[PDB]
């Protein structure tokens, strides 16, 4: 199935639209995934655009090599969402080549290592679909081999990944599509493996249907609606009221849910009936389209734990983040509460608190709660609340 928003309630998607102008005025979040929801939904914004060129053409010299694989992979796909000159990027600075790379190297560490890659699966996913959409040089046959739905990659602990599972699913399917069409030559049988494994995952990421509608969380939401439209062969009309789901997120945007610009694209592209699969490297540009009219204070329970639990009585001002906390915890006590951030596009992600940083390898993060319940959002968006139990939790996966 899918469904979009009327155009009587186009109007809805305001916010989501002034959220993403506001991303011009930050060189710290990324602007790729920003313009290529814009791009993909028929939207062009000048002022954006020449932010993301200038941060593309900024990591081509330098950071080359530290820019991760689904970054790049996303990079790819926001430059060839249709055929313009920007396009010729992608065949200029052999972003597939190196996307090639990246993407084998996370292959490596998976067998260098006990099944982990570089990065992770919504990653890998992003890469293979990337290369699987600009006839780009991967293994069919590798696929098929890490892309099992039991596979460790796809659970964070106990909860299945929404997103990793999505955007797996548009990843497969795009390869399903490229093996019916001579578009690229595989092992016989794989169809029916990969058509297997997208089967299950839509049933796992069914699974995760909210009552409300919501798949998953809010922000996780966005594209699995965009893995829904694609797999309609492996679910009746009954397994899944899109125009609900709709309803329910077109409600939070209201409620300014979307106010981070990683949320407000992610979301964009299925609001509109729109999927990454719509990408079409040989032009479908509609250039004409787009035309625009224009002293309270609380505390909460602050418990940092390892093994033992390290809790404090932090008071700030109304209207501050889980990331304020984090920081005047920090004040009161640096041996305890003293931390690591880094700016990860998404807004700042803990990497290390006490000297104990997350591992990737190791399977292990610090988890955010609040009175023992994992946040929706990240700790600099998070805005905190009365009473709430605070909880930073060294954690693994299961
Ligand atoms: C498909 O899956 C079956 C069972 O897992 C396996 O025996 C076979 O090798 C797979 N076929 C291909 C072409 O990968
Ligand atoms: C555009 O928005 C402004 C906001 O002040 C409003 O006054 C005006 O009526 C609107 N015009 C059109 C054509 O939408
Ligand atoms: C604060 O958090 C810690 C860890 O959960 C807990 O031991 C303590 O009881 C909490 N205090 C309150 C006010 O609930
Ligand atoms: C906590 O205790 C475990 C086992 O008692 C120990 O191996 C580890 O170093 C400590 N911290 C963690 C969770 O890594
Ligand atoms: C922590 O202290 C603040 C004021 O310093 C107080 O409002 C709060 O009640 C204290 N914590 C608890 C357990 O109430
Ligand atoms: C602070 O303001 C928020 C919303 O503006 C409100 O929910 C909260 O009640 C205020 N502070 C307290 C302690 O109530
Ligand atoms: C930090 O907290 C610990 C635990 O109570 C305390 O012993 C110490 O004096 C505090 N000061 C610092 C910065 O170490
Ligand atoms: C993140 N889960
Ligand atoms: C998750 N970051």
């Amino acid at each position: 199935e899918i469904c979009e928003v009327s155009e009587e309630n186009y109007i809805r998607l305001k916010p989501l639209l002034n959220t993403m102008i506001q991303s011009n005025y930050n060189r710290g979040t990324s602007a790729v995934n920003v313009v290529l929801s814009l791009k993909l939904v028929g939207i062009q914004i000048q002022t954006l655009m020449q932010k993301m060129i200038q941060q593309i053409k900024y990591n081509v010299k330098s950071r080359l090599s530290d820019v991760s694989s689904g970054e790049l992979a996303l990079i790819i796909l926001a430059l060839g969402v249709c055929r313009n000159a920007e396009e010729n990027l992608i065949y200029d600075y052999h972003l597939i080549d190196k996307l090639e790379n990246k993407f084998q190297a996370e292959i490596e560490n998976m067998e260098a290592h006990n099944g982990t890659p570089l990065t992770n699966y919504y990653q890998l996913s992003l890469d293979v679909l990337a290369l699987c959409l600009f006839n780009g040089n991967y293994s069919t046959a590798e696929v098929v081999n890490h892309f099992t739905p039991e596979n460790k990659n796809y659970y964070f602990g106990s909860q299945f990944s929404v997103d990793t599972g999505a955007m797996a699913v548009l990843a497969l399917t795009c390869v399903k599509k490229s093996l019916i069409n001579g578009q690229i030559k595989a092992d016989e049988g794989s169809l029916k493996n990969i058509s297997i494994y997208t089967k299950s995952l839509v049933e796992k990421i069914l699974s995760e249907k909210k009552e409300n509608g919501l798949i998953g969380n809010t922000f996780s939401t966005g594209e699995a609606m965009q893995a829904l439209f694609v797999s309609s062969d492996y679910y009746n009309e009954n397994d899944w009221n899109c125009q609900q789901t709709l309803n329910t997120v077109l409600t939070e945007i209201s409620q300014g849910a979307f106010s981070n610009p990683n949320a407000a694209a992610q979301v964009l592209p299925a609001l509109m009936g729109k999927t990454f699969l719509d990408i079409n490297k040989d032009s479908s540009c509609v250039s004409a389209s787009g035309n625009f009219n224009i002293q309270s204070y609380i505390s909460v329970n602050y418990s940092v734990r390892i093994n033992e639990t390290y809790f404090t009585n932090v008071t700030v001002l109304n209207g501050s983040v889980f990331l304020s906390v984090m920081e005047k915890a920090q004040k009161m006590n640096d041996t305890i509460f003293g931390f690591t951030m880094e700016e990860r596009s998404w807004g700042p992600y803990i990497t290390c608190i006490q000297g104990l940083c997350a591992n990737n390898n190791d399977r292990t993060y610090w988890e955010l709660l609040s009175g023992g319940e994992p946040l929706s959002q990240g700790a600099g968006s998070y805005v905190v609340r009365n009473g709430e139990n605070l909880e930073v939790r060294w954690s693994k996966y299961l």
